[PDB]
DNA sequence: CGTACGTGCGTTTAAGCGGTGCTAGAGCTGTCTACGACCAATTGAGCGGCCTCGGCACCGGGATTGTGAAAAAAAAAAGCTGCA
């Protein structure tokens, strides 16, 4: 339909899917917090405990510009990210 | 319940050792006089004694500040549902 419109929506790799399973699995309040989300993130035994931090970090900020996540305060530190997929087009918007 | 610490490996580092070589500077000696003790005479700073009057302790009255109770809202929290 269109050029750029009903696009692939390449399923997003590990560490982005345990940033939102994480969020969603202890979610019900106004945020849940990077550091939050790292605390048992790494209970996960594949999970790289030196670099996973960092993975972690990059799936954040590409999955609130995705309007995948979304930042109640989120600038640097605490950020706290609920998942905003809920109400919105699920499918990509330009 | 989460992870900071303790253990134990293999790998890397530089302390320790014994030795040599060089000389800064610790420390000793001898000399000589500037400086401090000691003294006697002088006298004025600082002592005890004494008097006074203004700060400050104490008081009462009023202004002000902070606390706690009760009632009522805001909010998290909890137990309760069917679905999926
Ligand atoms: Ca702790
Ligand atoms: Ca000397
Ligand atoms: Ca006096």
């Amino acid at each position: 339909k269109k050029r750029k419109n009903s696009k692939k929506k390449n399923q997003p790799g590990k560490y982005s899917q345990l940033v939102v399973e994480t969020i969603r699995r202890l979610g019900e309040r106004n945020g849940s917090s990077l550091a939050k989300i790292y605390t048992e993130a790494k209970k996960v035994p594949w999970f790289d405990q030196q670099n996973g931090r960092t993975y972690l970090k990059y799936s954040i900020k590409a999955l609130v510009q995705n309007d995948t996540l979304l930042q109640v305060k989120g600038t640097g530190a605490n950020g706290s990210f609920k998942l905003n997929r809920k109400k919105l087009e699920g499918g990509g918007e330009r």
